[PDB]
């Protein structure tokens, strides 16, 4: 579906944002 | 329903933030 | 209802999500 | 309705979220 | 509307958090 | 539309939630 | 559409929220 | 479709804060 | 709300269709 | 909630709508 | 709104349908 | 579903209409 | 709004039913 | 999906109706 | 999109239907 | 998309049901 498909991105971009808050971690704990 | 589940996969991205700021609060602690 | 239930498990992941920043808090203070 | 019971539910996520905001505030505050 | 009601009280916890980031402004020029 | 005005309300309230981050900015720039 | 135009408003303030994140990677290097 | 285009942008946006993120990162590592 | 209000007035003019079937019940009868 | 209860409200009407149409084959067969 | 606009319409047609057909009725009374 | 299970009553008022057609028939036979 | 406009298009086929079922009164009191 | 197979039983219900309409048009030929 | 494509569909059954009216009311006119 | 595929779905019974008027428009012809 279109609809769904756009939502997924979403799901994928915000998975994009929790792997650039693991970097901050690296970077506060380096 | 395809719409269901892209919804699911955004809760299941959102999940993965609170783990990285989990990683984040443990960054600060040590 | 599907659609009902993935909404909720979105509350649910943003709840998780609030439950991070209170360590983050706890990580700040101590 | 479930659903708009069910974005009720993430609107009261977001308050608890804004909450532990606020206890970051105070953290470094104090 | 049920629904457009519930849309609005996701609006108004997001108007919280915007208020608790100021918090944390402050703070942080405090 | 009351739904789209609902919509709307959601996308002044993240435009406050930049706005608060723009004062964390100048914060630490200060 | 009228959904459609509000839709694309919250876009456009995320859009405004991560360009506030820039700012603050500014201030951290600064 | 206009809906799912407009879903698309927030998605867009979305990815866009991740990347505002990773530049804090590295300021944070620098 | 905008959208079941609208809704229950399609319901209504479908009431509006059943009475006139009855009137075309009493023709033959007649 | 108010939209699913418009849509039992069509569902009543066409029932309406049915009922109308026996009354016709009874004038029919009468 | 532009959606319970068009399902108004969608009513209003409905309700000259019943007009035709207690045009219908009165030619078989007649 | 709340809106699934009215969506579903109104399949069943239609297939009460369809039944009320055969009677039609069998009364145009008789 | 494309969905609106898809809507719209119903009420005006349904008015050409409409318009159908008044000639058939036409026809019934020829 | 619910939604898309309380979609799909109207459209059952509409078929049974064109089928009640096939037995009317026997009636009317013999 | 589909969705619109979809509704657009259902107006285009609905004409047809308006057709086959007509083609009544000219049998019933001869 | 399954919803959209559904919508579908009910414009193709619409059409077997305009098929069936065209014989209900044949038997009165004959």
């Amino acid at each position: 579906g279109e609809i769904a498909q756009a939502i997924k991105e979403i799901a994928k971009a915000i998975k994009e944002v929790a792997w650039a808050f693991k970097e901050i971690a690296q970077a506060i704990k380096g």
